[PDB]
């Protein structure tokens, strides 16, 4: 019926099968949080309406030197405000002024395993 | 004078902590309209995230239309909210309207005791 498994005595052979599943859903869930914390319009959520970036049209329409920066503060608090998972946070954007878009690069580390650095890179049009 | 409580392990107290749990709680509910309000599919760097409510969804409308988006929506919440423990969805539909009645009761994984709850309309588009 069943082949009975010797558990009576196991110190070092114990294995854990939901590590990777775990982190990765972890990550994945993260990243996602990610996604929708800065494509969400800041005020635009009633339940929130803290919820969310400034990314009006204007601030693609008139980009300058110091959009970068501006974009990098807001994106940051944002993520420090409604994704507490994350560790170490360092956001990049890049003006692509020919085309009018913004690439945004956030590497960030998760609370759990503070020293692996992930990364995510989007671009923003309008 | 002397309020040394914190000296005892037992007496110890952080009156912080309820405030980064209310705050992760914040961020718990938006992560949930997140999910119940994306197109699954639709996210190109996941496309499982999300869940299956389409016009088609909201437009043929039955008795048996509530249970299967109960259990869509505990799915993604299960795939992509960890930090949701206890979960119950509960949809009831609308049909005059075409629109659905979503209660999500919940708690969070560090203190699993307290039933947290969302409620909220969703339409096609």
């Amino acid at each position: 019926n069943i082949n009975k498994l010797y558990s009576d005595i196991d110190p070092e052979m114990k294995m854990d099968w939901n590590k990777d599943v775990s982190r990765s859903l972890g990550l994945r869930s993260i990243k996602n949080s990610l996604l929708g914390i800065i494509t969400t319009r800041k005020g635009s959520r009633p339940f929130d309406p803290e919820f969310g970036c400034d990314l009006s049209d204007q601030l693609f329409e008139n980009m300058t030197p110091l959009t970068a920066d501006t974009v990098e503060r807001n994106i940051e608090s944002a993520v420090r405000n409604y994704e507490p998972r994350i560790d170490k946070l360092a956001v990049n954007v890049i003006p692509v002024y020919d085309d009018y878009t913004l690439i945004v690069e956030i590497r960030f580390s998760v609370i759990d395993n503070p020293d692996d650095i992930e990364q995510i890179k989007l671009q923003l049009a309008s």
